[PDB]
């Protein structure tokens, strides 16, 4: 067991665990989700570092941060790597369904796991849009409280692959290549998101978590908290703003 992956269990509050398995992966990714936020908070104060196993075991396993893609899904993937999986990161982009235009070229970052011979999507980092699981590229629907997710064979100018989703019908959330990219992509991501004049996470702050009965979205603004059938927003002001990183976030800066 490296320090990685006892930081990491640490991180997400589960049993430590010298054999990690596939069928351990959808509660561990649950897991994650429960305990780090999805948050652009050092591209605005202007502290983010270079994406690499050292900085993100330090930023988000040892200083308790969250992050965007390209940081909470290199984290998944090094803990996996250390677990003795067979995985890689992959590149893509985000397509803005509302709109109907592509996100900045080449902004995402995610992971992808080989099991038993077949593929899967590792997929941690898409905001609160998250699978909960590993999803498979049969094309298998996975099922999650934050919606529908299946992948599609599916060339477009933004990849080869698509990561589709629902909940009301099915949406492109990404396209990616199945090719593998390294660390050094990841980088790139994270310059792209930092200083594209269309990113849209180097303007305001933007936190959002899942919790057991939903999920909560922190902005300079105001607080979105939703539960089963019930949702909550109220403004923010400056000065509640750091007890809510911390409270609803274990978020502090
Ligand atoms: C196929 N598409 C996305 C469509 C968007 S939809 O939400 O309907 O799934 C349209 C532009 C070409 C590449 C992406």
């Amino acid at each position: 067991m490296t320090d990685f992956q006892k930081q990491f269990f640490a991180r997400l509050h589960i049993e430590e665990k010298d054999t990690v398995s596939f069928e351990d992966l959808s509660n561990i990714m649950y897991a994650m989700a429960q305990t780090v936020p999805f948050e652009n908070l050092n591209i605005l104060e202007k502290n983010f570092k270079e994406i690499s196993k050292e900085n993100l075991k330090e930023k988000i396993l040892v200083n308790n941060r969250g992050g965007l893609c390209y940081e909470l899904n290199p984290t998944m993937y090094y803990f996996l790597k250390d677990s003795g999986f067979d995985v890689h990161l992959v590149s893509g982009t985000v397509y803005n369904a509302a709109n109907s235009i592509w996100a900045v070229d080449s902004g995402h970052i995610a992971t992808v796991l080989t099991h038993h011979n077949e593929l899967y999507l590792i997929e941690v980092g898409f905001g609160s849009y998250l699978p909960l699981a590993p999803v498979p590229f049969l094309g298998e629907v996975i099922h999650s409280a934050t919606g529908d997710y299946r992948i599609r064979k599916e060339m477009t100018e933004k990849g080869n692959y698509i990561l589709e989703m629902r909940k009301d019908d099915w949406t492109l959330g990404y396209a990616f290549y199945i090719e593998e990219v390294d660390e050094e992509k990841a980088n790139t991501a994270q310059k792209i998101i930092v200083e594209h004049e269309g990113s849209p996470f180097n303007k305001v702050p933007l936190i959002v978590k899942l919790t057991e009965d939903g999920h909560a979205s922190l902005t300079k603004d105001s607080l979105t908290v939703a539960k089963n059938g019930k949702k909550t927003k109220e403004t923010v002001t400056d000065m509640q703003y750091t007890n809510l990183l911390h409270s609803k976030f274990g978020i502090t800066l």
